[PDB]
């Protein structure tokens, strides 16, 4: 009943998984059907769109660079996660992660969802910064609810089109 296996080194797991922690894949989830989400995620890879997460994040950058844009009190706002920053996110703050870097690798900590409590993803406009668009998903496997997410963004200029303004947000790369 070691439902998740025995301890195993770290260091060398992210090296075995280096062909993973790149485009296309990036990141690569640890332990499968657990409570918590444990996740290494690599790099480059940058995004436009923000998450409100309804729980805490947790982070650690062990190689490499990464930053967070965030709305914090209404204002953008940048946090760095230099090389050895640990961080604690707390629910429902927007995060945009951005990982410039090749041959990164960050530990995210997770939780499963519960029934109803759901995760978002917004973008918001360059020229006036107002809400642009948001999904609320019941999060169950990134990996099937998240890329149609987003190719339903970039597909579709009136899901782009603030509604403040009328600039029809650029869809995937800033
Ligand atoms: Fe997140
Ligand atoms: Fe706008």
């Amino acid at each position: 009943m070691l439902t998740y296996g025995a301890p195993f080194n770290f260091p060398r797991w992210i090296d075995e998984h280096a062909h993973l922690l790149k485009p296309p894949v990036g990141n690569r989830q640890v332990w499968q059907d657990s409570d918590f989400i444990v996740t290494v995620v690599g790099g480059p890879n940058h995004r436009t769109d923000y998450h409100d997460d309804p729980l805490e994040e947790f982070f650690y950058q062990l190689r490499g660079n990464a930053y967070l844009n965030l709305w914090v009190d209404g204002r953008r706002e940048r946090a760095d996660l230099k090389e050895g920053d640990i961080f604690l996110l707390p629910p429902h703050v927007r995060h945009s992660v951005q990982r410039p870097e090749a041959g990164s690798a960050c530990l995210v900590i997770e939780r499963q969802r519960p029934a109803g409590m759901l995760d978002g993803f917004e973008w918001y406009c360059d020229a006036c910064g107002h809400l642009v668009h948001r999904v609320e998903v019941q999060l169950k496997s990134i990996v099937t609810d998240l890329p149609p997410l987003f190719e339903s963004f970039y597909a579709s200029e009136d899901k782009r089109r603030c509604p403040h303004c009328g600039q029809v947000h650029p869809g995937r790369a800033a």
